[PDB]
């Protein structure tokens, strides 16, 4: 109740930071930057037309907004569950209204709220998640207001004030994966024996949701219900699409980012439709059907929906309830999972065991939105790559980098963590340099993928490039130095010139990405090699989460008379960055600068000690030293 309270009050500071930090930073964005180029950014979407209106789930009005008829929208960073506010064009310029993303298809959007007409001209403006900070700063009262319940326990170990109790006797398992090497068959066999805390680490590769999975159908097997979570709509898709795979009894408190039909089905929306309910659909028309005698001209007509938003309300919490109540298991995103959400509806101490995946990307406050529904909780994902983003970095550093598992890990270490170590992804020359500077020398690589090189691959010639799997072209000493975010177009050059060498090798482009941390070199690169690669994926590191090439390509971009390197340093973005790769791994950095960082350089070394190395000199003729 003490390192409870001081914990909380820490938190409730470092969020309105960010939130205040969040804020401003948009309005910046809203301010000194054109509506145009603000969706050249996939950060604000127009010029759109309603498709559809009807009445959905909740009260809440579902209206549907398409390009005008022209047709696919232009490309986006909206997100299921997303914050948007509504403008038109030939309105003042002033907010319409707000609302809740809950479907965005390459050629539509979705949006949920609480007129509109068919002929535009209307505008969708990503903004701050308000809601996501109401219930962060809510879980976090609930918390340090938390009585004696089912989580008193958890909440010890998990704050020091006690310790991991001794893990029940492990009663044999078998296998619904038959296919699981021996390093997950005990981070399962460990996970379930713990009464109280789990972690399982999963390096870049050894399949960690795959060992998630195998724990949540063993957790069905005991005959316990799961509340499944991730702080990402895709992480909470994949376990989706996965456990209904293996025929369970799952609801996904919705909506998917991923569009996979397999995924749509288990969604609540999807789940209700299904009967045993078109009654709900003849209140949602009754008063959607009466929005439209809203047109007249006028009240009395609310007493009306009033009546009907209430009945809408007890039969929908009713199907809902029963909908809960019948799966095995309930996914949901962190937020998601919150108190006034679906969830409500269920009698507390009604889960056994929180799953939380990918937490490791999550930051504490969200965790504990689902970790106190149950006595147990299972944490799983990678500490050694990327934390919590954050807008306000002097927030970050005062903690909130700090995410649940790699506190408790570095914590407890082995008295509660099982890493696996067979990774089926990299080259052994790849896996090795990230095995010994970042997971104490523990991958091993499957038999599978250890030796694959590019020319391997069908249609790939044998080459220079294609045979090798670790290339370093350095810009030392050659006058390509970076901008004045940043940028480098001495190797935007370089990484064209080697893209060309793959491509023209045989490797094909969707095989590819091309990476770099910063925003900008991202978008110098993709300027100078879209329309020559349209398949080429080029993200930034942290825009490359969980993904794999046969091929990845890097640019450092730090290359400078001071010598310096700035987030640069941070080894766990380079090694989020290094390991997406599964044949050939290139590197464009410049030495001389890159060297300057510890970590840098020893990435740098390892490519001379292994696989080849280029000067800059090779590539380009008009460089003068």
């Amino acid at each position: 109740s003490a390192a409870v309270e001081s914990f909380v009050t820490k938190q409730l500071d470092l969020l309105e930071l960010e939130r205040d930090a969040e804020v401003e930073e948009r309005r910046s964005w809203q301010e000194n930057i054109s509506l145009k180029e603000l969706q050249s950014r996939g950060v604000c979407l127009l010029k759109l037309q309603v498709s559809s209106q009807r009445t959905g789930l909740y009260g809440r009005l579902l209206v549907t907004f398409e390009p005008r008829r022209y047709a696919a929208l232009p490309s986006n960073s909206f997100t299921s569950g997303d914050i948007v506010g509504l403008y038109d064009a030939a309105n003042e310029g002033s907010q319409l209204a707000t609302g809740i993303l809950t479907r965005v298809t390459q050629k539509s959007v979705t949006v949920a709220f609480d007129s509109l007409d068919r002929e535009n001209s209307y505008r969708l403006l990503k903004l701050a998640n308000d809601v996501t900070y109401r219930r962060l700063k809510k879980a976090l009262i609930a918390l340090k207001k938390y009585h004696s319940g089912p989580a008193s326990s958890l909440i010890e170990v998990l704050f020091g004030r006690s310790a991991p109790s001794p893990a029940s006797e492990i009663h044999p398992l078998t296998f619904f994966n038959t296919c699981l090497d021996t390093s997950q068959k005990e981070a399962v066999l460990f996970a379930l024996s713990q009464k109280e805390l789990a972690i399982i680490h999963g390096p870049p590769g050894t399949g960690k949701t795959t060992t998630v999975v195998e724990i949540i159908l063993q957790a069905v097997k005991q005959g316990l219900k799961v509340l499944c979570c991730a702080p990402s709509n895709i992480a909470v898709d994949n376990l989706v699409e996965r456990l209904a795979l293996c025929k369970q009894r799952i609801l996904r408190l919705g909506h998917p980012a991923r569009l996979l039909e397999s995924i749509q089905q288990h969604s609540l929306d999807a789940v209700l439709a299904r009967s045993d309910s078109a009654q709900i659909v003849a209140d949602i028309r009754k008063d959607i059907d009466q929005v439209f005698v809203k047109n007249k001209k006028k009240s009395n007509f609310r007493n009306e929906i009033k009546l009907l938003r209430k009945e809408l309300k007890e039969r929908e919490e009713a199907a809902m309830l029963e909908s809960l109540t019948s799966a095995n298991v309930v996914l949901a995103t962190n937020t998601g999972a919150s108190a006034d959400g679906p969830l409500k509806l269920l009698p507390e101490s009604y889960f056994d065991v929180v799953v939380i995946d990918e937490c490791a990307q999550a930051l504490e406050a969200s965790c504990w939105i689902p970790l106190l529904k149950a006595r147990k909780c299972i944490l799983a994902g990678d500490h050694k790559q990327l934390p919590p983003t954050t807008v306000s970095h002097k927030a970050a550093l005062a903690g909130l980098s700090l995410s649940l598992m790699e506190r408790l890990a570095e914590e407890y270490g082995a008295r509660v963590v099982r890493t696996l170590t067979v990774q089926y992804r990299m080259h052994q020359a790849i896996m090795r340099w990230a095995s010994d500077t970042m997971y104490l020398g523990q991958l091993t690589a499957h038999s599978s993928v250890a030796r694959h090189l590019l020319r391997d691959l069908p249609g790939v010639a044998a080459t220079e490039e294609t045979g090798v799997p670790l290339l370093l072209v350095d810009t030392a000493g050659c006058g390509l130095f970076e901008l004045e975010s940043k940028g480098n177009p001495g190797e935007v050059r370089l990484v064209s010139l080697h893209i060309q060498a793959l491509v023209d090798a045989g490797v094909p482009a969707r095989d590819i990405a091309v990476v770099s941390p910063y925003n900008l070199q991202v978008d110098l690169l993709r300027q100078s090699l879209v329309h020559r690669h349209p398949e080429l994926e080029i993200k930034s590191v942290d825009g490359f989460q969980g993904r794999e090439k046969e091929a990845v390509i890097l640019s450092f971009v730090r290359s400078n008379r001071k010598g310096e390197v700035g987030f640069l340093a941070e080894d766990r973005r380079i090694n989020v960055a290094v390991t997406r790769a599964r044949r050939h791994v290139a590197v464009i950095c410049d030495s001389r600068t890159v060297n300057n960082h510890a970590f840098l350089k020893t990435l740098v070394e390892y490519f001379t000690q292994h696989g080849e190395v280029r000067t800059a000199f090779e590539y380009l003729d008009d460089i003068v030293p």
